[PDB]
């Protein structure tokens, strides 16, 4: 009921992308997908 990058505004899925040494390429949804696929994936 919260998540984080779900659908940020483009300015924080680039803010988060940036300070993660990882930035978001592609249109908004291509950035909601960038930090999503990136953090399912990236999770140990």
């Amino acid at each position: 009921g919260s998540a984080d990058y779900s659908s940020l505004t483009v300015v924080q899925l680039k803010d988060l992308l940036t300070k993660r040494n990882l930035s978001v390429g592609g249109l908004k949804n291509e950035l909601v997908q960038r930090l999503i696929k990136d953090d399912e994936e990236s999770k140990g």
